[PDB]
């Protein structure tokens, strides 16, 4: 057996299974080879930045991952040394986790992995009827379903959530339960366990709070039980709460604007109240405004502590939370400057006020029609302008310092004024009024016209072509983006909910099968779906 | 500089200007950023070089027509008239007919014709071609 | 290492009319070689060159800004 730091733990049984030699496997198991050896070398670990073969480190996992069912049945059933179906690796991944890891969302891989998963579950039920493999979590606390949801494996997820077995002695492993069928319509029940209420890590939490790299982040919500769940939750209670929140935010911004507009103009804050109506209403509005700022501040901190987003994806996701938090920061800095007796609180207040209105666009998310504008603004700012700033500032600074150096004595003799005027030229509102008497006028004109041609004509339209391409990229994807935002809203409304109830269930705690492997019956919170399909 | 001519300032400044924009050379080799340097290269070498002849034909034709028509005014030198019609091309002229002058009707017709031909028609033709060139090389970015 | 005329020199210094100038670098040993050389020692040298050019331009700008006006 290999003893190095690269192939640590690899042994002959792995080579026999890997080579697909039934005879050598039978002989090795006969001679007392260890059927639960851990090949955990760096070649065998789960990793992206190094070539390797991760299979779950175990011969049973290797057999399952390589599409060799006969060897699996041999290892599990053979009496020389039977293999434990529920063994786990150093990552804690069992055979089912290993099977999830080797998916790649292709047709043939889906067929292989779905088949092997189904067969292993049936065999596991037969060998250990009291064993529940699907509830075993790996080291990260993920069940195989949660791992599939996080990884974006659409095929495995679609199979599991719509799983049905028409066979006694393993029917309790089904999740989809067809109750009837008519011509185009059929009514079925869906198991729903650990979709909504798992208390540790549900499927919807995993899909919603994924890190935007997941290959099928938005297609996963089209899988039928999830889509029906989100539609039911939306229509049932969440929609009203969302509209109420939007209305309350509108009232808050109206009060804030009215209070801000009527600030006193006298020097040296803070200002003392006179026994007059306008002062009472103004101070009331101020208190409400600062209250709203403090509320959004603590909501922002709670979000960041709960999610723990990384710096690399801090802005790629969580754009809206960052903007609401920055609004809160400007409000608090304004309060600090206010009671510190400085006029400069006006400056801080003003920025928050401006932000307060544009954050209203957050509420157009979740509309099929309107959310595309918020999404387009986000992507344009985060990609195109942030990349383009380096190029444009190189041009601006180059010609700016050139012109400042050339010119002595005038309005174009300081960095500030010349940078502002060159920026004006770039957005097409300059003057070009070459009417001043100064030396080197020809070179000045050549520089300025070169700048105009380079930035106004060329670079600006380069930027516009790129932004237009970005918009046409996501003209098509509106339907999925809408659903994903709706899902995030539904979960966020579920979490707080401000009533002490957690009525997050759909249909009754119905008896699903009634016939466990033991004499008990299973009640499982099934959810009814009446589907229609006009095929044939 | 050593020849005792203050005109060295002129040469220095051009180098200084070029010195900054050549930093775009270092964006090349970044997967995200190098596309901008490439797009600028292709646009300057292809599109402006080809478009320049067309636009200079239009500019010089209408400019010399205006200078011939006008006598005794601001628009009585090639310099100012070329500057003004170029300003009209990029949408920052003013068409202020506030001079007392002869053949005013024909002058107005010429300026309107030039404005339509260069601002509306030619400039958007160029911008369409540049957009084609920019979108053509996005997918080659890898 | 050819000492006369290597493959990478021929591909890199081609005249831009070569039909598959872009795809020829995707051939596997070449792609791995360029990735390896980049990550090994070239990347740091390139960043150092860029840093030095930045310092050069800042010195040039500061010197030119403060020219005498006599
Ligand atoms: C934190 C960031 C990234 C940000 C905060 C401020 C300064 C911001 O400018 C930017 C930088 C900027 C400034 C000026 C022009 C373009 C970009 O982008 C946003 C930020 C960007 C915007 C514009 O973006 C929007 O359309 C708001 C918005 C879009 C999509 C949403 O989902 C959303 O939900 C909250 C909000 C609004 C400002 O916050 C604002 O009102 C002011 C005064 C400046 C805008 O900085
Ligand atoms: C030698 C040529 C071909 C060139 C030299 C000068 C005059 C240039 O204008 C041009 C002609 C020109 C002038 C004005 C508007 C458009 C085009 O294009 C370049 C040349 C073009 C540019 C603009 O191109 C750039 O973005 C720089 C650049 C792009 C891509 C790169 O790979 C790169 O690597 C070094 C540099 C910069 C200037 O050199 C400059 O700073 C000044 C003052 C004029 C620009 O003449
Ligand atoms: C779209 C791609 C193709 C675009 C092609 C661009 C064509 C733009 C033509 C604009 C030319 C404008 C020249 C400015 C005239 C001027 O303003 O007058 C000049 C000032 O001198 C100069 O700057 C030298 C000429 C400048 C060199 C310029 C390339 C002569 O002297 P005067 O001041 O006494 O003129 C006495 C009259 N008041
Ligand atoms: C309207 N007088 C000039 C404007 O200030 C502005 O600079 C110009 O019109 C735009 O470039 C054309 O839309």
């Amino acid at each position: 057996s290999y003893t190095d730091s690269y192939y640590k733990g690899q042994t002959a049984l792995h080579i026999a299974i890997e080579r697909r030699n039934m005879t050598l496997v039978t002989l090795l198991v006969e001679n007392g080879a260890d059927v639960q050896a851990a090949a955990n070398g760096d070649f065998f670990k789960k990793t992206k930045g190094r070539p390797g073969f991760y299979f779950g480190e175990l011969p049973l996992s290797l057999a399952a991952c390589t599409n060799q069912l006969a060897i699996v049945k041999f290892l599990l059933q053979n009496s020389w040394q039977p293999a434990d179906i529920s063994a786990r690796d150093s990552v804690g991944n069992t055979v089912l986790h290993a099977l999830v890891e080797v998916a790649d969302n292709t047709v043939d891989n889906t067929k292989f992995v779905t088949s092997m998963y189904n067969e292993i579950l049936i065999l596991g039920a037969k060998l250990h009827p009291t064993l529940k493999l699907e509830e075993i979590t790996n080291r990260k606390g993920l069940t195989p379903l949660a791992l599939a949801a996080s990884s974006g494996k659409i095929g495995v997820l679609a199979y599991i959530l719509q799983r049905e077995i028409h066979e006694p002695e393993c029917r309790h492993l089904s999740r989809k339960f067809t109750e009837w069928a008519y011509g185009p319509v059929h009514s079925s029940l869906y198991d729903l366990s650990c979709i909504d209420t798992c208390e540790k890590n549900s499927v919807l939490e995993v899909i919603a709070y994924s890190s935007s790299e997941t290959p099928n982040r938005h297609d996963m919500l089209l899988v039928e039980p999830l889509n029906r769940l989100l539609q039911d939750k939306w229509d049932r209670f969440v929609k009203r709460i969302f509209y109420f929140n939007f209305f309350v935010y509108c009232l808050y911004m109206i009060i804030f604007t009215a209070a801000a507009y009527y600030r006193p103009v006298e020097g040296l804050p803070p200002y003392k109240l006179k026994n007059t109506v306008g002062d009472y209403f103004r101070v009331t509005g101020e208190i409400l405004s600062v209250s709203g700022g403090v509320y959004f501040f603590f909501r922002g901190i709670q979000y960041f502590l709960q999610r723990r987003p990384s710096l690399k994806s801090l802005f790629v996701d969580s754009y809206s939370e960052i903007l609401f938090f920055v609004q809160s920061l400007f409000m608090l800095v304004s309060v600090v400057l206010y009671f510190s007796q400085r006029k400069e609180y006006v400056a801080s207040m003003v920025f928050s006020l401006a932000m307060g209105w544009t954050n209203m666009l957050y509420y157009t998310r979740g509309f099929q029609q309107m959310g595309i504008y918020a999404v387009m603004i986000e992507k344009m700012i985060l990609r195109d302008l942030c990349r383009f700033m380096f190029v444009y500032l190189v041009f601006l600074f180059g010609f700016s310092t050139a012109v400042v150096t050339l010119i002595e004595d005038g309005k174009y003799n300081s960095l500030y004024s010349t940078c502002l005027e060159l920026f004006k030229f770039t957005i097409g509102m300059g003057d070009l009024e070459f009417t001043e008497n100064y030396d080197f006028k020809a070179v000045f004109i050549i520089l300025l016209l070169a700048y105009v041609i380079l930035t106004y004509i060329l670079l600006l339209n380069m930027l516009i072509a790129l932004m237009g391409e970005t918009v046409n990229k996501i003209a098509q994807e509106s339907k999925n983006i809408w659903k994903l935002q709706r899902a995030i809203t539904i979960l966020d409304t579920e979490k707080s909910f401000l009533k002490c109830m957690r009525k997050a269930f759909r249909s009754g705690k119905l008896l699903q099968v009634g016939f466990t492997p033991d004499g008990k019956d299973d009640y499982r919170w099934c959810f009814r779906v009446d589907e229609v399909n006009w095929t044939t």
